[PDB]
């Protein structure tokens, strides 16, 4: 079985990120599970290399759009599942307004019965005491919309959206995200009509975990096509 069928149940997820932000190197491991039928992800991330040198909320968007719930009438527009199990490559630049930038490359594919997202992230030109390195961002998340359109020129899609990280003084740190996805395997794939994914998310902590970590729950629904 392969394609829009592998996500009918709960699917285990793995995340591996090796990072370098302004020369500060770190690694994060995550695990949990997803159920695309309900548009639900549940993940816990632990920084295995010590103190995370950037705020957890700045990595939420980095840490599985294949688990979006697409309505039946939108089900023929779900690129992410249509590319599975071969998977896709995910690339981003994330521009933090008046601060540094992130660049990410990720691989999403089925390894056995587990979906695995392996990510590399490098960040540069961040201020030593900016909102990111100075840990001035509130630990919370707002509701966002993620806009998707086809990029036929690359046999993939182009995606962009803008996240708004709340700062402890009531101001906002903006993060302009630009992303494109192309399949990892060589083959057909579904290219969508213009549409968006509606995101809601929640961050918490595990009271019994001694290490720096993040527990994350996401709800994802496709919309924008009538």
């Amino acid at each position: 079985s392969k394609g829009e069928e592998l996500f009918t149940g709960v699917v285990p997820i793995l995340v591996e990120l090796d990072g370098d932000v302004n020369g500060h190197k770190f690694s994060v491991s995550g695990e949990g599970e997803g159920d695309a039928t309900y548009g639900k992800l549940t993940l816990k991330f632990i920084c295995t290399t010590g103190k995370l040198p950037v705020p957890w909320p700045t990595l939420v968007t980095t840490f599985l759009q294949c688990f979006a719930r697409y309505p039946d009438h939108m089900k023929q527009h779900d690129f992410f599942k249509s590319a599975m199990p071969e998977g896709y490559v995910q690339e981003r630049t994330i521009f933090f307004k008046d601060d540094g930038n992130y660049k990410t490359r990720a691989e999403v594919k089925f390894e056995g019965d587990t979906l695995v997202n392996r990510i590399e992230l490098k960040g540069i030109d961040f201020k030593e005491d900016g909102n990111i390195l100075g840990h001035k961002l509130e630990y919370n998340y707002n509701s966002s919309n993620v806009y998707i359109m086809a990029d036929k020129q690359k046999n993939g899609i182009k995606v962009n959206f803008k996240i708004r990280h709340n700062i402890e003084d009531g101001s906002v740190q903006l993060a302009d995200h630009y992303q494109q996805n192309t399949p990892i395997g060589d083959g057909p794939v579904l290219l969508p009509d213009n549409h968006y994914l509606s995101y809601q998310s929640a961050l918490s902590k595990d009271p019994n975990e001694k290490r720096d970590h993040m527990v994350l729950l996401e709800f994802v629904t496709a919309a924008g096509i009538t």
